[PDB]
């Protein structure tokens, strides 16, 4: 019941307490491990609104003060008069913090407590979840010293009245078919690329155009919005060293923003809660650039550095693979846009988890997403055994709107 | 029950009805994952339907299940076990169990290769030097002079626990690690306790950095007692990179053979805690896990200083860079002297492939994805990128602790 982890580099064994306050399931059972699956009322909310106002109360050392008493008093009183209730500010900005902090699959957690919350709240229509969400990445771009933020829109009422941003990140860039068979921009893209265009995007068909926003307000029907240009930073890709690889015409954005997931607390929904924080290097350079089923550069990068692509037993994928993450760090800080390395990220989450195992009892971690894809093992992470579990307040994946839209 | 794997690559979709099969332990419960711990006397009672369960899977596979052979094979194992409280293994089952052992070895990546396992049957062996005898014989099939074959080499199942046979060696073939007295160390810092263990029973240490330790061998539950492997059975190779000659100069070598000696096989409900199998190295194991761990050789530093590498920050991807060349040299080596080797592109590919097999012709293919991803490069690999179930079967391979832990001292 009290589980200990150890890291298996440095000896040192850290026990966990914290899990015993999980309320939510994983997906495995005594049977089963599925730890590398990517996705396994009134009288309902009052005991989620009871479990969080506890543990904020216990956050500001006031359990069991009156105005603890008064505020769950006052919360049950409107649960039962509204069947809902809403967050004081105070609440709110706790709840978006740990739910950060709960998040088990995210390794840039050693910076949670100084999130900016953005209270949207008070936002009835697109063209104000646009005015919003400009007004959240210029904030959180800063030129290019970034800082994490979130944007809160209203709650979910009867599911009938969502708040949704359908892209999955505030800025990413198009994809489209060609007749020639193959894929322009980016793959990943090409279903909601299209959906722009159906609900009336005038694409310019190019490979790295950065998408429209589809915003919806209150379960009306999605608009577009092109983020100002200005507002979205943009990184030219150049190796120093490799004259020759600013001829890929490669860029990257530099604003890392999901979009797409449900922010929950005390019971709450908030399914349009933007937010960013900013890259580490191999999301971009491994992930974006070198996946088969994205921009896939592997092979035109190998031939411009004439490697021996005969044999896999050269290894050729994976000096490229290195001298395109190099050249991405490279690239975002000779512009003097916020990136981290893997090396330096892992590093901070272990002495964020061995802070959190000493000022908290624990810390959720995901080790199929904490451990970076490429030089596993050459990073702590690698070797720290992990325990993942549900807290709430959380990020919960939510359905593309989409398959759901009551048009 | 169904259960789904997705690959986000490929959008290929397999269906796993084997973990139905499924009856021990993972670790994980609906409120906890434990996937990434590294580790999370048997009564006559427990033992028949362990017996039958396995009998009745061997029948099936030789499509004989329910007949006359099958059901005169449980009652004579009834009888034995319900006699002498435990039974022996025909040599056809020994060889089915081992080799499924192999099948469900979800941490295993060379698993495509299961159905070719050599199986020695030393359940005849009864003393330390009968064990050297067989583990020399093991080391020279396996080697084959460079071209490498899967072995496995079985002792006597466990009895009582007091007579057990043991390999106090974590594999056959391993270098000493030697403390020094200003806290730095020499060799391979993984066997430091081991060589020390080794040392006290009076081997004769060259302390050098690539020393092969001595075999400690216990058979019968007695004191455990030191040979060394002819050094013309061990082969090695020199590591050298293609393009830098400098690595050389390193001074660096690894030895061929792989070979796990440190787990206890499960069949059957019997235990057998010497079973030492060996395969071939996926390059990766030495070049990343043995060479670059910190907490091993450790050599990334002075790689990285002779390729003249930007190591003022982490960003230069210093370390990324020297791990590369590493791999490279540990590839080109082993190819050039024509010892087996798989680099981690060819393995992981064949995995999946294998995986894929599996699931159509045996409903699933438990497999620990912690382990089946390689230390390096993670991601361009195709396992990366595929969902995999983990749960166990048996027959399997175990964990069991260290025999310096529990052994009973003689004298
Ligand atoms: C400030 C620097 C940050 C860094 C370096 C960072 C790093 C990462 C990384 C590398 C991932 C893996 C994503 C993937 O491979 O798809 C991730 C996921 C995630 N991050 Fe962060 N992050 C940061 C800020 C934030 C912030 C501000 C939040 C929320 C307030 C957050 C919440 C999450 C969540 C919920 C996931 C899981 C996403 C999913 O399941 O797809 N992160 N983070
Ligand atoms: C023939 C080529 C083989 C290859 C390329 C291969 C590859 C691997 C690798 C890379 C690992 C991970 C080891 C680690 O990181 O500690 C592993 C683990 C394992 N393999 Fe193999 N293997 C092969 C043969 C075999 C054989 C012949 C057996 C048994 C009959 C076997 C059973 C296992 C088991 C039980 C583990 C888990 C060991 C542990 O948990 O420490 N493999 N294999
Ligand atoms: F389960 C899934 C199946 C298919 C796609 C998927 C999308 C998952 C990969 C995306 N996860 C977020 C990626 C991302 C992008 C931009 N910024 C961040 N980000 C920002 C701060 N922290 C993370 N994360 C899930
Ligand atoms: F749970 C643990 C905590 C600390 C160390 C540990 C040892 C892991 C490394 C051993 N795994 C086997 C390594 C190995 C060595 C040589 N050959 C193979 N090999 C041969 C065929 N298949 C694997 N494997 C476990
Ligand atoms: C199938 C597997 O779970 C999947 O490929 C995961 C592996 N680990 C990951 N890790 C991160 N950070 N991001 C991802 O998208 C994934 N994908
Ligand atoms: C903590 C973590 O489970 C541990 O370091 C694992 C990670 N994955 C691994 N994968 C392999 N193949 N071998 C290992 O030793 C490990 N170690
Ligand atoms: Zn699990």
């Amino acid at each position: 019941r009290f589980l200990k982890v150890k890291n298996w580099e440095t000896d040192v064994v850290l026990t966990d307490t914290l899990h015993l306050k999980s309320t939510l399931e994983t997906g495995c059972t005594e049977h089963i491990c599925m730890g590398s699956i990517m996705l396994p009322t009134k009288d309902q909310l009052f005991p989620l609104a009871k479990e969080f106002l506890d543990q904020y109360y216990s956050s500001i050392k006031r359990f069991g003060s009156k105005a603890h008493m008064d505020r769950l008093e006052e919360v049950n009183k409107e649960i039962e008069s509204t069947s809902t209730y809403q967050l004081k500010d105070t609440e709110l900005i706790y709840g978006a913090k740990h739910a950060w902090r709960n998040a088990s699959r995210c390794v840039g957690r050693i910076q949670w407590s100084k999130l900016q919350v953005f209270d949207a709240r008070d936002c009835t229509t697109a063209h104000g979840m646009f005015n919003y969400i400009c007004n959240h990445v210029k904030y959180a771009t800063n030129k290019g010293n970034l800082r994490s933020a979130i944007t809160i829109f209203p709650q979910r009422t009867d599911g009938k009245h969502d708040f949704r941003v359908w892209n999955s990140q505030l800025i990413r860039y198009a994809g489209y078919k060609q007749p020639d068979g193959s894929t322009l921009g980016d793959p990943a893209n090409v279903q909601f690329t299209e959906i722009c265009i159906q609900q009336g995007w005038k694409a310019p068909r190019g490979r790295f155009d950065v998408l429209p926003l589809l915003l919806q307000a209150n379960g009306n029907d999605p608009e577009l919005f092109q983020i100002p240009p200005e507002l979205v930073l943009e990184v030219p890709i150049r190796h120093p060293k490799f004259d020759w690889f600013k001829d890929l015409g490669l860029k990257w954005y530099g604003l890392p923003a999901v979009s797409n997931m449900l922010l929950e607390i005390g019971g709450l929904e908030f399914s349009a809660c933007p937010f960013s924080g900013w890259y580490m290097g191999t999301e971009i350079g491994v992930r974006d650039y070198c996946d088969n089923s994205r921009y896939n550069i592997l092979e035109e990068v190998a031939k411009k550095m004439d490697l021996d692509m005969r044999k896999t037993s050269s290894l050729w994928k994976d000096q490229a693979l290195v001298e395109i993450n190099i050249a991405v760090l490279y690239s975002f800080q000779s512009d003097k846009v916020t990136i981290v390395d893997h090396h330096s990220a892992t590093e901070s989450f272990i002495k964020h988890m061995e802070n959190e195992y000493r000022c908290r009892g624990g810390c959720p971690a995901d080790w199929v997403w904490i451990v970076p894809p490429m030089s596993g093992s050459i990073t702590p992470v690698f070797h720290q055994e992990m325990l993942n579990y549900r807290l709430t307040p959380s990020f919960e994946y939510q359905p593309d709107p989409w398959n759901t839209h009551v048009w």
